[PDB]
């Protein structure tokens, strides 16, 4: 399902610049390492007392997904509470049509049928119920954060979270010069 998109955006070259895209699906666990991590994270963020309180829950799982992508990095519930921002589908749509327009044009010239945004909407909707989702963007400070590659022209990290399903899908896409 996700594989067609990830293959399309697996180092997609547009002559001089390259677009990188990665979709990942995650089912949140409440057993084993993640349970202990969740306890530690919620203790860090409660002891510390930009997301609001209505996303205080999602924050935990968000950091968990971060650990699943880079398990050797010292992520923090406080700085992640700072770096995560809840977004709307409309904002993500505008970002996608503005930044991934060349990729959507190359998609339409290669596949007759659904556009790239349509296919993305269908895959995201299959994994997490998009009308019921909460959307987040991860925007860290330093280049040391593994979600910010030094030298990239632009980089986006989106997370689609479903509370009733306890599921998170990560969409990463950046552009690089050669």
């Amino acid at each position: 399902p996700l594989d067609r998109i990830n293959d399309f955006l697996d180092h997609l070259n547009l002559g001089e610049r390259t677009i990188k895209g990665c979709l990942e699906a995650y089912s949140c666990k409440h057993t084993g390492t993640d349970k202990r991590l969740s306890i530690s994270l919620e203790h860090e963020i409660l002891d510390y007392l930009l997301l609001s309180r209505s996303s205080r829950k999602a924050l935990i799982y968000l950091v968990l997904t971060l650990y699943h992508m880079y398990p050797d990095y010292d992520f923090s519930a406080v700085k992640a509470h700072q770096f995560f921002t809840e977004e709307s589908w409309n904002t993500f749509k505008q970002i996608f049509e503005t930044y991934m327009f060349e990729a959507s044009k190359e998609w339409s010239e290669t596949y007759g049928g659904s556009s790239l945004l349509e296919t993305l909407y269908k895959a995201l909707d299959e994994v997490v119920k998009l009308p019921e989702c909460e959307i987040y963007s991860y925007n860290p400070d330093s280049d040391s954060d593994p979600f910010l590659e030094k030298g990239a022209i632009w980089s986006f990290n989106f997370f689609f979270y479903n509370r009733k399903l306890k599921r998170v899908v990560s969409f990463r896409f950046s552009c690089l010069s050669n």
